[PDB]
Parts: C-alpha cells; structure tokens; sequence
C-alpha cells in the first residue's frame, strides 16, 4: 500500500515560530505561546 | 491503495507564525496567542 | 482508491500568521489570537 | 508496504523556535512559551 | 516491509531552539519554556 | 488604573472541545480541525 | 495598578480537548487537529 | 501594582488533553496533534 | 511589588496529557504528539 | 518585592504525561512524542 507517494523534484519545508517579538511592556499575567495550558 | 500520490515539479511549505509582533503597553491579561487554553 | 490526486508542475504553500502586529495600547483583557478558549 | 515514499531532488527542513525575544519588561506571571502545562 | 524509503539528492535538517533570548527583566513567575509542566 | 475587575460570587469555566466525534468512514483528505493551517 | 482584580467566591477552570474521537476508518492524509501547521 | 490578585474561596484547574483516542484504522499520513510543525 | 498575589481558600492543578490511546493500527506516517517539529 | 506571593489553604499540583498508550500496531515512522526535534 502506498501511505504516502510523494513525487516532486525539489521539496522545502521551512516553519517560523516567534513568540514575544518586540514589547513594550508587559505586566500582569501575559501569554506570548499557550497551548493546552491553564492559568 | 494511493493514500496520497503528490505530482508535482516543485514543492515549497513555508509558514509564518509571529505572535505580540510591536506592542505599545500590555497591560492586565493579555494573550499574544492560545491554543485550547483558559484564564 | 484515489485518497487524494495532485496534479500540477509547481505545487507552493505559504501562511502568515500576525497577530498583535502594531497597537497603541493593550488595557484591560486584549487577546490577540483566541482558539478554544475562554477567559 | 509503502509506509512513507519520499521521491525528491532535494529536502531541505528548517525549523526556527524564538521564545521571549526582545521584551520591555515581563512583570507578574509571562510565560513565553507553555506546551501541556498549567500555572 | 518498507517502514520509510528516503529518496532524495540532499537532505538538511536544520532546528533552532532559543529560550528567553534577550530580555529586558523577568519579575515574579516567568518561563521561557514549559514542557509538560507545572508551576 | 481598573484595568479589569471581576465582581461576582461564583465564576465557572468550561470548555468542551471534540474533533472527530463519530465518524462513518474518512476517505481521501479529511481534517477534523484545521487552525491557522494549509494543506 | 490594579492590572487584574478577581472577585470572587469560587472560581472553577475545566478544559477538554479531544482530538480523534471514534472514527470508523482514517485513509490517506487525515489529521485530528492541526495548530499553525502545514501539509 | 497590582500586576495580578486573585481573590476567591476555591480555585479549580483542569485540563484534558487525549490524543488518538479510539481509532478505527490510520492508514497513511495522520497527525493527531501537530503544533506548530509541518510534514 | 504585587507581581502576583493568589488568594484563595484551596488551589487544584490538575493535567493530564496521553498520547496515542488506543489505535487501531498506525500505518505509514503517524504523529501522535508534534511540537515545534517537523518530518 | 513581592515576585510571588502564594497565598492559599491546600496546594494540588499534579501532572500525567503518557506517551503511545495502548497500541494496535506502529507501522513506518510513528512518534508519540516529538519536543523540538525533527525527522
């Protein structure tokens, strides 16, 4: 079975993940990057 | 079974993720992203 | 089965993703991306 | 079976992780960045 | 059985990972990565 | 400065949040929940 | 400052997040929650 | 400054994070959490 | 300062995080859990 | 400086990490926990 039949000639995969990217100020409870979390 | 036949002559993925990109004054609560979270 | 067929000679994929790009002033509760969340 | 068939000119996989950068000031509870945890 | 078939010309896996890079003060409780955690 | 005040006498939060719930049969592409995503 | 008052006599935070709940069969590219991602 | 005060009688945190749960078949490509990643 | 004050009569923190519970059969390329990753 | 100031009357803090529970069979490339890394 073919799961998967990748056919290409020139594959880039490129991901970017900023978090609190310049800030001014930050005060009381602040969140740049939640996941599957609680406060 | 072709679970997924890709035919292409180039393949390119990029993503982007900038999360409080500039910010003037965070104040209080403040969340630049969440993802299945709570406060 | 044909699950998925692509057929083309340049296959690209690009996503942005900017949240809280440029802001005068966060009081309060600002939330600049919410998923699934509750606050 | 074909559990995965990479047919490609060239791979090239990039993967950037920018937690906190460039803060103003991070006062009370900041998380830059929170995967499966609770505060 | 073929678990995965890697055919390609060049191959470059590049990752960065960079926690609380530059920053101007970290007051109270702050975590420049959590990772299945808890505080 | 009142940035935000909670005045209540019982405050309860609840998120439900289920992808896939019962399925006949995913043929081909199919996602259950896509954010901020590209296919 | 009061960047955050909560006034309150019982505060209750439930979150559930269930991804690929019962599915009678998943061919070819399937995906059961996707953040900030991409195929 | 009060850059946070909670004030209650009983404050509950929960949090439900299944994956996968309960599959009929994963044939080909299947992600049952992608966070910030590409495939 | 108050960076942060908890006021409370009893704190819970509870998470629970599973990844591939119960499957079926995982062919091909599976991800039960991706962070900040990529294939 | 009050950086944290934990006030309260029974602390429970607790966390359940589980990773491939329960499998009916892991065919290819199958990752049940990926943290910044890549294949």
């Amino acid at each position: 079975d073919a799961e998967f039949r990748h056919d290409s000639g020139y594959e880039v995969h490129h991901q970017k993940l900023v978090f609190f990217a310049d800030v001014g100020s930050n005060k009381g409870a602040i969140i740049g990057l939640m996941v599957g979390g609680v406060v």
